[PDB]
């Protein structure tokens, strides 16, 4: 729990320091998703809503979207996915 | 001729401090003039121009723009004024 506790202190810390600049769109990368196709912030910005996410591929079923949450948010397969 | 270059040292840093803050347009007044009606600022906003300035009023012709350079930048009223 200390993980998640330095983790969302973090973040938050981030998008305060990206409010005092004044500065449009903040786009949160991480460690290994590899963002291959160089055109992905002009596609991402030239779409104008407020919180967009790509969906990038795997190996495996696994990617970065759910399609519902259950009670205590817990992946719920829907049958759109 | 030694109080003009630090007028331009106080605006050319100036216009620098407004450029690595990120900030959409600046509003130069020195304080001798009255900003009277409060709609000027976003009045002056709206009109999409790159460099636009207010027709201030003063007791005599004298105002804040001339009409026409003759050949080394000094005063020649033309008969639009």
């Amino acid at each position: 729990d200390s993980r998640y506790e330095h983790v969302m202190k973090l973040r938050q810390a981030a998008l305060k320091s990206a409010r005092d600049m004044w500065a449009d769109y903040i786009l949160f990368v991480d460690a290994d998703n590899l963002i291959l196709n160089p055109d992905t912030l002009s596609l991402l910005i030239a779409e104008n809503k407020t919180v967009v996410a790509p969906m990038l591929d795997s190996r495996a079923a696994y990617s970065n979207f759910w399609c519902g949450m259950t009670s205590q948010g817990y992946y719920k397969r829907t049958p759109a996915y």
